[PDB]
C-alpha cells in the first residue's frame, strides 16, 4: 500500500545526511535499492521520490488541491514578498501574477531584447580588452543580470544598476536563502533581509518615476514593443477588478528577475563550457552561426530563431546539469502511484537531474552530445523523459525568453571572441538553492577582430 521506505539513520533527522551530502546521488542509490517510488524521513518530513519517466503523470497532471506548490515553496516569502506567488491569497491569484510577467515576454518585446543583448555585450567587451582570462560563471551572471533587468524593467533601470550595485544586492539575497530554509522557514537571515529591503526601495523609486513618465508620455502605452513588465503592472488589475498594491508589484518584479537570473546564467555557463571544450561541437556551432549571419554584422530575433543546433546544445546542458535539481508538491489528498498510495502530507519529489541521466531514456548519459537530441531524438522516447522546464500546469513560462537570452549571449560572445576553457569540465556543486558548476570555471579569450 504505502511505498518502500529508506531506513532512517536515527529518528527525526532520518536520511538527512546522505541526502544533504549529494541529493542526486542519494536518489539514484535508493531508486535501485527500493524501486521507482520510495519515501524517506528528512528533518521531520515524509518525502516520496518518483524516479521513473513512466510514472511522472501522477506528479505533473494533478490540480492545485490534489498537489500543492504553495505548501512547499511558501518559505520563499522573505525573498518574493507577502501576498506574492506562493504566498498569494489564492492559487488563482498566483496565476494572475504569473501572467503579468509573461505578458512582458511577447514576440514584440523579444525583437527589442536582442538589441539589448548586443548593447550590454558591447559595453562588456570594452571592459574585457582584446585578450585575457575570465571566470565564466561570473561573466554569465553579470551579463544575464544586466540584460534581464533591462528586458523586464525597461532601460531606465540601467544607471541605477551600475550606480547602485544591483548585481551585488541580488548576490546578497541569493546568498541568504539556504536549501535548509525549506525545513526551517524561520532561520533568520539578516543580510538577506537587508538586501531585499534595499532592492525594494530601488524598485519603489522606479515605479514612482514610471508613473510621472506615464503622465507625460501615455502614447508609449499603446506601443507593444515598448511595454515592459513594469508597464503591465501599472496598467492592469486582477480579473475580478481588484487593484494591485505596490508591495505586490515590487514582489512580482523581484521574483521575475530572481527566476531568470541564476538558472539562465548557470545554463549559459554549462552550455558555453561544453561547446568550447569540444572541437566537433564548436565546429557545427560556428558553421551554423556563419550560415545564419551571412553578411550582417548584428543579431536580430529571426536569426536567433534559426539557431537550432545552438539550442540543442543548450538543451543538452539542461539534461546533464539542470539548475533546479528537484521539483516538489505537497499531497493535500492521498494519491495513487503504480501499486501504491502516497498519503496526505507527503511531499512528492521529482528530480530532473535523475531524469537526465536515466539509461532507460539516454545512452551514455555522461557524454555531452547534442546529436542525441537533434538526430537520435532520444528525448522523445517517454512523454516525460525531458523535464528541464517542467510539464503540465506549472510549465516554465520563461522558457522561450531563456532560450532567447542564452542563445543570443553565446552567439554574440562567439562572434567577438575565440575562447578556450581551462582544465576539465567541473561537477555540479550542491551548496545552494540553484545548482551550478563548482569553481574555478575559467577561460582564455581573444578578440577575433582588433585595432592595435
Ligand atoms: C534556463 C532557465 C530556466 C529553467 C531551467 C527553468 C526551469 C523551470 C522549471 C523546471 C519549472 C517548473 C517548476 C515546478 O514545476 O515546480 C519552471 C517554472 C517556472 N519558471 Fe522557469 N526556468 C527558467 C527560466 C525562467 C525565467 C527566465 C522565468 C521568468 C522570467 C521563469 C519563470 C518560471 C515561472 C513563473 C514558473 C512557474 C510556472 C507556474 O507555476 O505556472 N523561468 N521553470
Ligand atoms: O523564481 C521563481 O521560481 C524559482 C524556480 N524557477 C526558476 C526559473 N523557473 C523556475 C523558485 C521557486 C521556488 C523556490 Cl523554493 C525556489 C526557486 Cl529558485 C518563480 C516562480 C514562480 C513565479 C515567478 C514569477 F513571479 F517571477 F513569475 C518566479
Amino acid at each position: 500500500k504505502l511505498p518502500p521506505r529508506v531506513p532512517n539513520l536515527i529518528p527525526y533527522v532520518g536520511s538527512f545526511v546522505s541526502f544533504a551530502k549529494n541529493p542526486v546521488q542519494f536518489i539514484i542509490d535508493n531508486s535501485k535499492k527500493y524501486g521507482d517510488v520510495f519515501t524517506a524521513t528528512i528533518l521531520g518530513k515524509e518525502m516520496t521520490f518518483l524516479n521513473h519517466p513512466k510514472i511522472l503523470d501522477t506528479f505533473f497532471k494533478a490540480t492545485d488541491n490534489e498537489l500543492s506548490l504553495r505548501d512547499v515553496y511558501r518559505f520563499m516569502r522573505p525573498v518574493f514578498g507577502t501576498g506574492v506567488v506562493y504566498d498569494a491569497d489564492s492559487t488563482e491569484r498566483m496565476m494572475e501574477q504569473v501572467k503579468f510577467v509573461s505578458s512582458g515576454l511577447t514576440t514584440a518585446r523579444f525583437r527589442v531584447f536582442v538589441d539589448i543583448f548586443e548593447d550590454e555585450i558591447a559595453h562588456k567587451v570594452k571592459e574585457l580588452g582584446p585578450e585575457g582570462t575570465v571566470d565564466v560563471a561570473e561573466l554569465m551572471a553579470d551579463l544575464i543580470i544586466f540584460t534581464a533587468s533591462r528586458c523586464l524593467l525597461g532601460d531606465e533601470v540601467r544607471q541605477y544598476l551600475s550606480e547602485k550595485n544591483l548585481g551585488k544586492l541580488y548576490h546578497d539575497i541569493d546568498d541568504g536563502i539556504s536549501p535548509l530554509s525549506f525545513f526551517y522557514p524561520s532561520l533568520p537571515a539578516p543580510k538577506r533581509d537587508k538586501a531585499r529591503k534595499a532592492v525594494g526601495e530601488i524598485f519603489q523609486e522606479l515605479l514612482d518615476k514610471r508613473r510621472e513618465e506615464h503622465k507625460k508620455h501615455p502614447e508609449r502605452l499603446l506601443d507593444e514593443s515598448k511595454m515592459d513588465v513594469v508597464d503591465h503592472l501599472l496598467t492592469q488589475k486582477y480579473k475580478d477588478g481588484q487593484e494591485l498594491t505596490d508591495v505586490h508589484r515590487i514582489g512580482i518584479l523581484i521574483a521575475g528577475l530572481f527566476a531568470g537570473q541564476h538558472t539562465s546564467s548557470i545554463t549559459s555557463s554549462w552550455t558555453l563550457m561544453n561547446v568550447i571544450s569540444n572541437k566537433k561541437v564548436l565546429e557545427k556551432v560556428r558553421k551554423e552561426q556563419e550560415e545564419i549571419m551571412g553578411s550582417d554584422k548584428v543579431l536580430d530575433y529571426d536569426k536567433v530563431m534559426k539557431m537550432d543546433y545552438l539550442e540543442a546544445c543548450m538543451k543538452e546542458a539542461l539534461r546533464m546539469y539542470p539548475p533546479l535539481i528537484m521539483i516538489m508538491r505537497m499531497a493535500r489528498k492521498p494519491r495513487e502511484c503504480e501499486q501504491y498510495i502516497i498519503p496526505k502530507g507527503n511531499i512528492l519529489v521529482v528530480s530532473p537531474s535523475v531524469a537526465g541521466r536515466c539509461t532507460d531514456t539516454y545512452t551514455n548519459p555522461d557524454v555531452f552530445d547534442p546529436e542525441r537530441l537533434t538526430e537520435r531524438k532520444e528525448h522523445e522516447k517517454f512523454k516525460y523523459g525531458a523535464v528541464p522546464f517542467g510539464a503540465g500546469r506549472h510549465k516554465c513560462i520563461g522558457e522561450n525568453f531563456a532560450l532567447l537570452q542564452v542563445k543570443s549571449i553565446i552567439s554574440i560572445l562567439l562572434r567577438y571572441f575565440d575562447m578556450e576553457y581551462i582544465g576539465k569540465i567541473p561537477d555540479p556543486s550542491y551548496t545552494s538553492l540553484v545548482v551550478g558548476p563548482s569553481p574555478p570555471t575559467r577561460m582564455r579569450y581573444k578578440l577575433r577582430k582588433q585595432q592595435h
